[PDB]
């Protein structure tokens, strides 16, 4: 048995190359006296998915120096196409035969040709036969699978295929024999990453460059969820500080420093600040309970094992902050997983455009245990329009199935919508889909108002007794984004003049 | 091993917490359906058979559909839902 771990190539997946091992190669490695009776045939190809940048290409190479080939040809889908239509499909055949060679020539005792597909997502998109819709490139694949499971089959070969979407393929390109088996991939446990952090490590540890101050214990754990691959580019970059460091002029952990640099697969903590401008205003009372019930029923998820999916809206008037205070009660528990889905970004794009970004953060979302995914401003994206009922009918239902979709066993989630107007979506039924919602209001009166300006501290006391004096009365309903706005169009003015105007704007918020 | 045919289980992720009887008219929604199973089990001259789950808009509509289907005993099943289909 040649299958340890010890051997540093990869670690921390332990128990899935355990199964490849357990059935899928158990045949190449054994005494062949045996099987020569059985005439058991081995496994042609094999399939494996999972989140991009985990570590699998690493993989299939350290197959093949486990089990000898003379070497690894590797392709990526997308290195063959061609607008000629003669040229993609033959350059496949070039693969394959350049194996068939040494099986007839050297009968069945000849040394394995191993190949590697990239990404086949693309090429492998099952066809479907009719008159329309025959398809661009679904005349590859029939070559492919003719090559693998074909005439005059051979048993001199080892085929490794890599996607990060597993359900487009066609299921006969997959049926046994000709793939038989499958695995997943999944983004590390703690575990696998402190395996990987000794991996990176173990010549640093060795040279003794980075001899102190340093747990792995520690700083795997710190990080919840990264990729392999960005941990590799972190070690980098901390080996970047020593050699920063000698700017001045042996090596120090920088990973604490460095680490709020790095995008993550998952969590980004840099895309708040667009949105928090200015951070959380508690202004009284209903802002500190909403964000308290927020914190309130994430725990119900993370403490569940029936309600892996949850939803909430927050909903109010406008002007609000109602993104601003999702991004807060996600930002609250230090989740794993967190990411914005907004128009901001996803501008002037098609209705199928957009629905196309919204799975790919969902589908990105269900593989983590843990998440918290906000989307906002649910009219803009939805495209309503008052004028004229107007809108894309795609985009709702594809999101709402989402909020009664739940994701793999062991994973949960909750989604988070900020619309303003709730009366369209009781009309267009979204709302019973929604667990349940949160009355935002707007502050509604004047002593909270003042308070509210007492923790900006924009205007004086003075400045503030013309307001204290003069209304205390009417109950302004007002959006506060809209008050900061007019604030600062108002710190602006020649003094004397300065508060009269606010209050004088004021009093045109209608209602 | 999941085949060409019934899915052996992938059950779960429609039913996650499984029925419960919380009284009779749970009953007698599956006994129905299956008395309606076996007209079609054993028939000539209804090849085929269309049934429709009407109910209020949370009832746990999709999850009977699944315990009935199970309990069916059929060779094969499909569940074709608009998650796969988004
Ligand atoms: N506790 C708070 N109370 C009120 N406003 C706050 C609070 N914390 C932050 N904000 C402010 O909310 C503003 C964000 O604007 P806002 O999200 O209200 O526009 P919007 O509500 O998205 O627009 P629309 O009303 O069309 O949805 C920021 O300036 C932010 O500082
Ligand atoms: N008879 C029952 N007793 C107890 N729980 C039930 C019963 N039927 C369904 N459930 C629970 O309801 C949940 C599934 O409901 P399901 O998704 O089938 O509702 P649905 O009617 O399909 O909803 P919708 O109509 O909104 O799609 C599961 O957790 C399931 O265990
Ligand atoms: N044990 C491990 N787990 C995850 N990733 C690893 C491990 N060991 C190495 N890596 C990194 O995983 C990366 C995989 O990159 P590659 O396979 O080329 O892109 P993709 O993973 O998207 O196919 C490699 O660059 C490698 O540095």
């Amino acid at each position: 048995p040649d299958w340890n771990f010890e051997k540093m190539g990869i670690g921390g997946l332990d128990k899935e190359f355990s199964d490849i091992f357990r059935r899928a190669f158990a045949s190449r490695v054994f005494p062949p006296e045996i099987v020569e009776q059985m005439g058991c045939k081995h496994v042609k190809g094999i399939l494996l998915y999972g989140p991009p940048g985990c570590g699998k290409t690493l993989l299939a190479r350290q197959i093949g120096k486990m089990l000898n080939a003379r070497e690894p040809k590797v392709v990526n889908g997308p290195e063959i196409l061609n607008k000629y239509v003669g040229e993609s499909e033959a350059n496949i055949r070039k693969l394959f035969a350049d194996a068939e060679e040494e099986q007839r020539r050297l009968g069945a005792n000849s040394g394995l040709h191993i190949i590697i597909f990239d990404e086949i997502d693309a090429i492998c998109k099952q066809r479907g036969s009719m008159a329309g819709s025959t398809g661009v490139h679904d005349t590859v694949v029939n070559q492919l699978l003719s090559k693998i499971d074909g005439v005059e089959q051979l048993n001199n070969i080892l085929v490794i295929g890599m996607t990060n979407r597993p359900d487009l393929i066609d299921e006969a390109l997959l049926r046994p024999g000709r793939l038989e088996v499958k695995m997943e991939i999944g983004l590390p446990d703690e575990k696998g990453r402190l395996q990987i952090l000794h991996i990176h490590t173990a010549r640093m540890r060795g040279h003794q460059l980075l001899s102190a101050d340093v747990d792995i214990k520690e700083l795997a754990v710190e990080t919840k969820n990264f990729s392999g691959a960005e941990l590799e580019g972190l070690v980098r970059a901390a080996q970047s500080t020593a050699m920063n460091r000698h700017i001045i002029a042996r090596g120090d952990f920088l990973a604490s420093l460095e680490n709020d640099i790095k995008p993550a697969f998952g969590t980004n903590q840099e895309d708040y600040a667009s949105y928090i401008m200015n951070g959380i205003i508690k202004w009284g009372d209903p802002v500190t309970r909403v964000l308290d019930d927020g914190e309130l029923l994430v725990q119900q998820t993370k403490n569940s094992d029936r309600t892996p999916l949850v939803s909430v809206l927050l909903e109010g008037p406008p002007h609000s902050g109602k993104t601003a205070l999702a991004a807060k009660i996600a930002e609250e528990s230090n989740f794993p997983f967190i990411k914005i889905c907004s128009p901001d970004k996803m501008i002037g794009f098609s209705e199928t455009a957009k629905c196309q970004a919204m799975k790919k953060i969902f589908d990105d979302a269900y593989k983590s245990q843990l998440s918290c995914v906000v989307v906002d401003d649910i009219e803009r994206l939805l495209d309503y329009v008052p004028i004229g009922p107007r809108f894309s009918n795609l985009v709702l239902q594809a999101l709402l199935v989402l909020l009664k979709k739940a994701p793999p066993q062991g994973r949960k989630l909750l989604i988070i919508g900020t619309t303003s107007r709730k009366d369209v979506l009781q009309e267009m039924e979204m709302l019973n889909a929604f667990s349940t919602t949160i009355h935002v209001p707007n502050i509604a009166t004047g002593e909270q108002l003042l308070e509210a300006l007492e923790l900006l501290g924009n205007f004086k006391d003075k400045e503030r007794t013309t307001i204290a004096q003069q209304v205390k009365g009417k109950k302004v309903w007002i959006g506060i984004k809209k008050l900061l706005m007019l604030i600062e169009m108002s710190l602006q003015m020649d003094p004397e003049y300065r508060v009269r105007k606010f209050l004088a704007l004021l009093r045109e918020e209608g209602a």
